[PDB]
């Protein structure tokens, strides 16, 4: 038996039970990256090097066999690695989402033709997905609250798996000393990296191990809104670390300090779990139209006020700032998600949250099919049930989370000047304040793009005439 592992998701070693599912004579690690779909992406730097810098010392992490990086689409391609190497087991981690589900039936199929046997183990997320959905009436949850009920009712998910060890691999390795299966890099891939500077969210699943424990240390506001080097959602994502040894790993350091939890130590990753489990069976989860659990609300089609947002030309140094530190960082903090998230469908521009979706998918390295996708409908008020919480003031919000000025100063230099009294609502400062600021607000830096307070009480209006012709 030669086996193949393909790594989609799941970018680790540590709790790989597809890859122990793979490991009994030959076996090669493989990812399939299209280099001119990626050259063609649209998907920022970003996430790419992180996706890259996952892979690069994940080959590092094979280098005590290597990592084959194949180029081309999924189809087409197997077939050749199939005959080429001599090919009976396929493995990899399973994948819940629509496409990939369909994408992976495929290749099943494909594979059982071949003569490949197929076997798929569920490591990306807490439970099986499917289990939950069993249990519920074979439908998903449509509240977080309904989705933790049935949490504690059931079964504690399954441990960390034991990572492979180093007597296996010395047992069915191989190479071929050319690098044509070498990682690529953001030049190859159609990027330029004109002066780039080192990332903020190193890629890979040594770092995430790194962060891990740098995380759960003991003894341990605008420096939140900052990255964070104990942050973890990336990692999560990409799969370079297992959210099953995060949940154990907080299990047993809760034990440390006293019982049993609330489910909401596990905050973080219930929510994830929620929405996985919510779109697993929704092929068109990330859409208004054609999706059975969306309320379909007539945002207005208007690509300019789109533009401004995605771009922070914003007139709102608070809004502007937080969508400056996503497209330069890849990470912006929850509520501050929900801040320009709020802005741009139900409490300001009234534009499509599938807009929002888009651009995230973009510019955020923790963002996927499913959880991306359910925090804009949650946010928007789209689904899941929700109490149409119930204003974020695109001023307001800014000031109560850091009344200091800091993080705008930090991330819109060119407002640097303003006293904090108006830093964030520079427009309101005499043009004595703004002078000495040096930023003239109307040209140095927009003017608002709407008035909040009459924006605000038109689009309550709104929601409630859509609400009242549904309740």
């Amino acid at each position: 038996a030669s086996s193949v592992h393909w790594f989609r998701k799941g970018l680790r070693l540590h709790d790989n039970p597809a890859l122990l599912a793979a490991v009994a004579r030959c076996v090669r690690c493989v990812y399939i990256l299209d280099p001119w779909f990626a050259a063609s992406s649209s998907v920022g730097i970003n996430r790419w090097r992180f996706l890259l810098q996952s892979l690069e010392d994940l080959d590092t992490s094979l280098r005590k066999s290597r990592l084959f990086v194949v180029r081309g689409q999924p189809a087409d391609v197997f077939p050749r690695l199939f005959k080429e190497w001599g090919v009976t087991r396929l493995t990899f981690e399973y994948d819940s989402e629509p496409f990939g589900k369909e994408r992976d039936a495929a290749i099943m199929k494909m594979a059982k033709e071949a003569g490949v046997e197929v076997v798929t183990e569920n490591s990306h997320t807490l439970y099986d997905l499917d289990r939950i959905i069993e249990l519920n009436g074979q439908k998903p949850p449509l509240t977080y609250k309904r989705f933790q009920a049935l949490i504690s009712r059931m079964e504690l998910p399954k441990k960390p798996a034991v990572a492979v060890s180093s007597q296996q691999m010395e047992s069915c390795r191989a190479e071929i000393q050319e690098d044509t299966y070498g990682v690529p890099s953001l030049e190859e891939l159609g990027f330029p990296t004109e002066g780039l500077g080192p990332a903020v969210w190193q890629g890979g699943e040594t770092e995430a191990l790194a962060r891990l424990d740098k995380h759960l240390e003991r003894k341990a506001n605008a420096n939140s809104l900052l990255a964070s080097p104990t942050g973890l959602s990336p990692y999560l994502r990409f799969g370079c670390l297992s959210c099953r040894l995060f949940y154990y790993r907080l299990w047993d350091l809760y034990k440390k300090v006293k019982s049993t939890p609330p489910l909401s130590l596990f905050g973080q990753l219930l929510w994830r779990e929620f929405f996985y489990t919510a779109a697993t069976n929704n092929p068109r989860f990330d859409r208004m139209e054609g999706n059975p659990i969306c309320i379909q609300i007539p945002w207005d089609r208007n690509p300019e006020a789109l533009a401004k947002w995605a771009e922070g030309k914003t007139g709102f140094p608070w809004i502007d700032a937080i969508m400056t530190q996503l497209r330069q960082e890849g990470w912006i903090h929850h509520l501050a998600r929900h801040a320009v998230a709020c802005f741009l469908t139900r409490g300001d521009l009234w534009v499509s949250w599938e807009s929002g979706v888009r651009v995230f998918d973009e510019l955020l390295l923790d963002a996927d099919f499913s959880v991306n996708a359910g925090s804009w409908m949650w946010l928007s008020c789209s689904a899941f049930f929700q109490q149409f919480f119930h204003c974020y003031c695109p001023v307001g919000f800014g000031r109560r989370t850091d009344p200091s000025g800091d993080y705008i100063r930090r991330y819109l230099p060119k407002l640097k000047g303003f006293p904090s009294r108006y830093i964030y609502e520079p427009w309101n400062a005499p043009e004595s304040v703004q002078k000495a600021a040096k930023c003239i607000i109307g040209v140095d830096y927009p003017r608002p793009i709407v008035n909040h307070a009459e924006t605000s009480r038109l689009n309550i209006e709104r929601m409630k005439q859509i609400y009242q012709q549904l309740s």
